[PDB]
């Protein structure tokens, strides 16, 4: 059930290393990486283990902080915009699969807090 994870490095696309894109690695995502409801978002969902055969079968464009971070890693990036839109996929998801209230959404939504506090100023 549980299809290839998203791609990670790409020789090919042109990469970037701004202020902006090291700043969300550095500080943003290894900030968010700690958080205490962060580790449901570390790795992509593993449907099997959930036994959730219908997560992937809803959910076509998946993405996890594992996988951004591999990213900004490999500089997979163009722009700081492209990979805050990774974590705005990641925290849409969780918001369209689940239900307001359920426990994962209040864990996503205590992370996207700390994100968007942390993002509402990036360097020059
Ligand atoms: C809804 C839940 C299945 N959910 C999820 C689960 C995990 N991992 C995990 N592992 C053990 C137990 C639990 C667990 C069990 C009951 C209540 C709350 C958590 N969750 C990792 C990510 C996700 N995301 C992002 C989702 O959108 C959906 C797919």
């Amino acid at each position: 059930m549980n299809p290839p994870p998203p791609e990670t490095s790409n020789p090919n696309k042109p990469k970037r290393q701004t202020n902006q894109l090291q700043y969300l690695l550095r500080v943003v995502l290894k900030t968010l990486w700690k958080h205490q409801f962060a580790w449901p978002f570390q790795q992509p969902v593993d449907a099997v283990k959930l036994n959730l055969p219908d997560y992937y079968k809803i959910i076509k464009t998946p993405m996890d902080m594992g996988t951004i971070k591999k990213r900004l890693e490999n500089n997979y990036y163009w722009n700081a915009q492209e990979c805050i839109q990774d974590f705005n996929t990641m925290f849409t998801n969780c918001y369209i699969y689940n239900k307001p209230g359920d426990d994962i959404v209040l864990m996503a939504e205590a992370l996207e807090k700390l994100f968007l506090q942390k993002i509402n100023e990036l360097p020059t």
